[PDB]
Parts: structure tokens; C-alpha cells; sequence
């Protein structure tokens, strides 16, 4: 049977579950071919990652796999709208389908375009000048040869703003729809396994989410329908079963929904990843305006490589203790003021005439602005800008007031604010290495590490494609959702109804049929 | 090898031939190597210094050409920022390598009416682009050898 | 390094123990292990 074992590799899975009167077990389920394919494919296997970054860092080892099924009521949700765009008025529908349709599958290409023309605007607008008598103060373009370049950046910004238009189209079409979906299965499930509206009381972000629930179609894409129903019983006896059906309220503008738009709005504009493509529109528009505006948006180099992204993460991150340092810099400098405010005033004149002496330090709103603009800027303390106590009366007491400057606030306390930030950076990216550890020796569905299926050969390549799989369980899932309902097998049934109440004890946690069949196999 | 006969010409392209010193003992091939091999970060962050110094510039160019002038003599005013492609290379050349910020090299605005305007342009360059970036850069690298 | 070592102890707290000895290498195989044999057994406020 050589030929149907290698002709059924990739299509044979195998699930490894625990239960059924305490032991492991080997379930066998069949593959589709389309499930396999558009999990292949690079806008999802993202998400992987992304999921096991974070869930490796601030997981303990209980609630990991609440996390899990989590993710895999998500990455089946956009696959079913990655073929959502897969290839007289009413042929607007057409167009209107096929071309918000295939232009969102455009995307990501269709921003970087973007990038490319801030790239332009910028290094052709990198050659103005100002002069007294125009081709009052009057500004033209210098291009001394090829007389046709100033006529391009009219069509290199009313190009751009254009592109900007796009994207802000392009998100409102892929991307919103799981940004809502994920809000409303979490309000449901806290509004049906301890009901929040209904026992307890509300985090701005519970208090929002009353203006929805009278609404008629509450459940708007996140799959059910029923959640109502399922809460004018469970929560619903003890209280009034008729004062409950109140709380939950038991061509297209004709009978357009005017609330819950209004809450729809609601979560997207507070959502940043939108309320970012705004600021880099709105922009785009004064360009026209002052036209060194397209300046700006060449910021975006930060929001780009991972690098470039932790340079100003990094810079945040830390900003408890940071901001609570230099509110401790300007303090200190404070000090050092009131000091020279009342005793060493002599010294602080910036004269270089003897006939209209200056005086820096006499307004200690002065005194006190001097110390801070060239008093930390010169590198060598403060008596670098003053005269030196040469002469007499106060030599001493002088000399020691500056290198007293010099060691705190020049040698501790600039030292100390390169210091955080630079080893902050550091530290985010060794993080990105402990992830790329853990997973390696040890795990992510059971237990153990690697010093047990070290022992035979190639017991991570097995042990990790054959019998633990961490995909084998979003098609299990799927696999599950689509049999029909009267012949879910002997397995197949246990887990699907240890699913829908959610008690997450189908997954092994420390074992392995090689666990307890160590003396058997 | 083929310095070696350019030699013949010119003769001093034998010091080019002193470089063999980095390919040569453990230690210092490693300094090289280090330099080299956390490129991806390093190119990446340099073509960042090289932008928010543009964007000073740009705030510059418009408000405060008055003070750029580096005319010792009054006869002859020079301005070193008119042009934007100089205004750009004077703060790219003598801005990021006088270790005190860009107000170092210009008249300093005791006078009025952008004052404290001005006395926030350049203690945000400070801070920025000499205390945050060039640490940075230097960082990379050390620890990387290490 | 001060700030280091408030590291170490919101550690050694997470793994061990503080009455017995046994750190999570025992607890680990039943689910839950800690928030029970920390809030059942060696609770270290009923000592109190
Ligand atoms: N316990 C585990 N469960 C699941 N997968 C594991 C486990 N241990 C290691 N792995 C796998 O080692 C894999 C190596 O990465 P893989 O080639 O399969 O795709 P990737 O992570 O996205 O990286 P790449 O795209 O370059 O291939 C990890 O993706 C991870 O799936
Ligand atoms: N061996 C242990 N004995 C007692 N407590 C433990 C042990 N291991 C972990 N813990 C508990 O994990 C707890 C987590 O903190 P907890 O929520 O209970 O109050 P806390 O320490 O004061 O922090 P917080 O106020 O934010 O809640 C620790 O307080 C600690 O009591
Ligand atoms: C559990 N479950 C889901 O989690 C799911 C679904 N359709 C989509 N979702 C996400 N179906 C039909 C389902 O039984
Ligand atoms: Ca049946
Ligand atoms: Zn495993
Ligand atoms: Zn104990």
C-alpha cells in the first residue's frame, strides 16, 4: 500500500486529545484541500507568529489556551473574507464590488506606492531658494537646467494625495471587519458567562458599549444569532423576564440602522492602526497648501522596518521611569540657580562692552533659563560662560560650586538618560530571542521540553510535525464546524461538546501516547 | 597583488597595503566583522539621522534664516542657509559635530520675537540627535563585538 | 543592577515556593498546579 499512504501524506491528520475516562488517545481526520492551501499563504502565517510572540511573553501556564482557541475563532474568520475578494445602475454593483473587491487585495503594494512619492516630493522639493528680487520676500524653484521639473510637482502631489485616498478606501474594506468581530465576541461572552450589564456594573470601553444592545442586530458578524436568546434564559429566570427583554430590546437607507452605526463609528475611530491612516491623510491635503508640508510624511521610515519600529518603541516603553528623571534634571538645575541668584550675580554678564552691561542673572526667570539653554549644552559645566574667579572674595567657595555642577549634572545625570534608553533598546530585542528560544527545547500544547524526545533521533521533527502539531488543531476546528451534526464520530463529538461550554481539558498537558505506553511500545 | 604595481606609479599606494592589519590577528578581524555583520540595524538607523536632520532643516529654512549668517564681516553678509541644499549640508557638517547641538555656530537670540520659540528648536535637537541617535550608533557597535 | 535584582524576586516567587521547598517541576503536571497548591495548600497568609 505504498503508493495510497504517500499519495495521502498531506491530507491524513492526526490530534492528539486527553479524556474519556482519564487517558491520551489518537484521533484521525481528514484534510480538505483548500483549508491546507489558504493556510500556506502569507497574510495569515503572520498572525501565526504574532500570536506565539506574545502569548510566550506575558502568559502564565494556565490561561494560554483560553488565548488559543481565542486565535483560531479569528484566522478562520478572515480566511472566509480572503475569498471574499478572491477573482445601468446596477452595473454600479459590479464595479462597486470588483473594485473596492480587487483593489483590497491590492494593498499592502498600493501603500508602499505611497512611500515611493514621498521619496520625490521631497528630494525635488530639495532644491528651493529665497531671494530679495523676485524670477517682499519671494520664492522659486532653482532647476537651472531641465526646465520641466517644476511643472512635476504638480503631478507628483496631486498623484500622491490621491494614493493617500486609496488606502484610507482600502482599510474601511479589509481590515474593520475583524476590528468589530473582535469586540463583539468579547463583549458576548462577558455578557453571558458573567453577565456585565445584567449583574454587575462596569473602563471607558464597558461604558461605550451600552448604546448597543437595544439594537436589532447586535450580532452583525460575529456568528450567532442566538446570543439573545441564550441570555433570556441562563441570567434571565431569577431576574425579570420581562425586565431583561427590555435591556436587550426582544434599498439600503430606507432601513439603515441609525443607532449602532453610531456605535460602529465608535470603535474605529478609537482604533489606532485607523486613526493613523487619518493624521497621514489630512496631511497630504495642506500640502497643497504650504506644500513643505509633504515634509512630514516622510516620518513614516519609523513606522516601517522592525528595527526602525523598536528605535521609538524602545524610547517609550521606559518613559515611567524617564520623564520621572529629567522632571528630576530640571529640578536640580533649579537649585543651582537659587544658589547664583543670591551670591555669584556679579560673574553672569555677557557684555563684550563695558558700556551696556547685561546681566543674565538678574530676573530668575532669566537666571533660571540661562542655566538650562548653555549651562547643559556646554559639556564642560557652567564656568565655561563666565568670567572666572581669578581675582578674589569668593575664589574658593566659587570653584566649588562648579565642579559640583560638572559631577551631578553633567557626569551622573546625562550619563544616566543616554543610559536608559540605550540598554531599553537592548533589552525589547533579547526578548525577541527568548521567544525564538522556548519554542525550540520545549513545547506549546503539552508540557515537556526536549529531554524526552531527545532519546531517539529526530524527536523535535517528529514530535512537533507528527503528534503535537500546532496547526493540526485550527483544522480539527474546521474540520469539526462543517461535519454534519448527526454523524460526529465517537471522538469528534466529546471534544465538540466540550467545546461550546468552553472548559479547555481536550488538550494534554504533559503527555504523550509515548507517556503512558513507555512500557507497552 | 595589483596596488602592489600602482605602487610603481604613485608610491604610496604602498600604505594601502598597511590595512592588512585587520585581516590579520583574532581580535582585530573581529572588530571589522562586528561592524559589518549588525549592518541590517546600523544602515538603517543612519539613513534615520540623515532625516530628522532634514526636518530641522525645513523648520529652519522657513523661520529663522535671519540668524545663519556666519559674516564676520559686515560688508560681505554670507547666509549660509538661502539654498536648501546647503542649508541641509551646513547642519549635516558642522550640527552634528560640535557636540553642543546646532546652536553653537549661530547668533544666539537674547534679542526678541522668537526667542523662546527658538531656545525649543535647538534643546530638542540636543536632545535628539545628539544624545538619543549617536548613542545609538555608537551602542550597536561596541556591543556588538561584545 | 538594583532594579535587576527586583527581577530575581518576582521571580523566585513565581517558580518555588516560600513555605516548602519544591519549586514547579511537581505542580506543573496537573493543570493548575500553582493557583491550587498556592491557594489551598501552603498558603502563605493563613499562617497568619
Ligand atoms: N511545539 C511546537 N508546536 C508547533 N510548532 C512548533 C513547535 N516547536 C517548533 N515548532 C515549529 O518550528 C517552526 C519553524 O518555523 P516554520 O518553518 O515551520 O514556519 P515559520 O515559523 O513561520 O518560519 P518560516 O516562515 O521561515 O518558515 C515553527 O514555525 C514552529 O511551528
Ligand atoms: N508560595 C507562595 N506562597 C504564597 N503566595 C504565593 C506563592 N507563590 C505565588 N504567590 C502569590 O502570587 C501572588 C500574586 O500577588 P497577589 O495578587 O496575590 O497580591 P500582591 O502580591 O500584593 O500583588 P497585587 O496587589 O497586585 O495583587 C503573590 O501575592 C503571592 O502571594
Ligand atoms: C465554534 N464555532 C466557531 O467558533 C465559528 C463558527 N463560524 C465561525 N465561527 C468563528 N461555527 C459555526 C462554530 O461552531
Ligand atoms: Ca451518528
Ligand atoms: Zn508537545
Ligand atoms: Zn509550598
Amino acid at each position: 500500500a505504498e503508493s495510497i499512504l504517500e499519495y495521502f501524506r498531506p491530507y491524513l491528520g492526526r490530534i492528539e486529545i486527553m479524556g474519556a475516562s482519564r487517558r491520551i488517545e489518537r484521533i484521525y481526520f481528514e484534510i480538505s484541500e483548500t483549508n491546507r492551501a489558504q493556510w500556506e499563504m502569507p497574510q495569515v502565517k503572520e498572525s501565526k507568529r504574532q500570536f506565539i510572540f506574545d502569548v510566550v511573553n506575558e502568559g502564565g501556564e494556565a490561561e494560554k489556551m483560553e488565548l488559543f482557541v481565542s486565535f483560531c475563532e479569528d484566522t478562520i474568520f478572515e480566511m472566509q473574507i480572503a475569498a471574499q475578494i478572491s477573482e445601468f445602475w446596477g452595473e454600479l454593483e459590479v464595479q462597486r464590488v470588483k473594485f473596492l473587491n480587487y483593489l483590497s487585495r491590492n494593498f499592502y503594494t498600493l501603500k508602499y506606492l505611497a512611500l515611493f512619492l514621498a521619496f520625490a516630493i521631497n528630494f525635488i522639493l530639495l532644491f528651493y531658494k529665497v531671494s530679495d528680487s523676485p524670477p517682499n520676500m519671494v520664492y522659486y524653484f532653482l532647476e537651472e537646467s531641465t526646465g520641466y521639473m517644476e511643472p512635476a510637482l504638480w503631478c507628483l502631489s496631486l498623484l500622491h494625495t490621491l494614493v493617500a485616498f486609496l488606502i484610507i478606501i482600502g482599510y474601511n474594506c479589509l481590515k474593520v471587519p475583524l476590528v468589530i468581530f473582535k469586540r463583539e465576541k468579547e463583549l458576548a461572552r462577558k455578557l453571558e458567562f458573567d453577565g456585565l450589564y445584567i449583574t454587575e456594573q462596569p473602563d471607558v470601553k464597558g461604558q461605550w458599549d451600552r448604546l448597543v444592545l437595544n439594537t436589532p442586530s447586535f450580532p452583525s458578524n460575529y456568528w450567532d444569532k442566538f446570543v439573545k436568546r441564550k441570555v433570556l434564559d441562563k441570567h434571565g429566570d431569577i431576574f425579570g423576564r420581562e425586565r431583561i427583554a427590555e435591556l436587550l430590546g426582544m434599498t439600503w437607507l430606507m432601513s439603515i440602522d441609525v443607532k449602532y452605526q453610531i456605535w460602529k463609528f465608535g470603535v474605529i475611530f478609537t482604533d489606532n492602526s485607523f486613526l493613523y491612516s487619518g493624521w497621514y491623510m489630512v496631511m497630504s491635503l495642506l500640502g497643497h497648501y504650504n506644500n513643505f508640508f509633504f515634509a512630514a510624511h516622510l516620518l513614516d521610515i519609523a513606522m516601517g522596518v522592525k528595527t526602525l519600529r523598536t528605535i521609538l518603541s524602545s524610547v517609550t516603553h521606559n518613559g515611567k521611569q524617564l520623564v520621572m528623571t529629567v522632571g528630576l534634571l530640571a529640578v536640580v538645575v533649579y537649585l543651582y540657580t537659587v544658589v547664583a541668584f543670591n551670591f555669584f550675580r556679579k560673574f553672569y554678564n555677557k557684555s563684550e562692552d563695558e558700556d551696556e552691561p547685561d546681566m543674565k542673572c538678574d530676573d530668575m526667570m532669566t537666571c533660571y533659563l540661562f542655566h538650562m539653554y548653555v549651562g547643559v549644552r556646554a559639556g564642560g559645566g557652567i564656568g565655561d560662560e563666565i568670567e572666572d574667579p581669578a581675582g578674589d572674595e569668593y575664589e574658593l567657595y566659587r570653584v566649588v560650586f562648579d565642579i559640583t555642577f560638572f559631577f551631578f549634572v553633567i557626569v551622573i545625570l546625562l550619563a544616566i538618560i543616554q543610559g536608559l534608553i540605550i540598554d531599553a533598546f537592548g533589552e525589547l530585542r533579547d526578548q525577541q530571542e527568548q521567544v525564538k528560544e522556548d519554542m525550540e527545547t520545549k513545547c506549546f500544547i503539552c508540557g515537556i521540553g526536549s529531554d524526552y524526545f531527545d532519546t531517539t533521533p529526530h524527536g523535535f521533527e517528529t514530535h512537533t510535525l507528527e503528534e503535537h502539531n500546532l496547526a493540526n488543531y485550527m483544522f480539527f476546528l474546521m474540520y469539526l464546524i462543517n461535519k454534519d451534526e448527526t454523524e460526529h464520530t465517537g471522538q469528534e463529538s466529546y471534544v465538540w461538546k466540550m467545546y461550546q461550554e468552553r472548559c479547555w481539558d481536550f488538550f494534554p498537558a504533559g503527555d504523550c501516547f509515548r507517556k503512558q505506553y513507555e512500557d507497552q511500545l
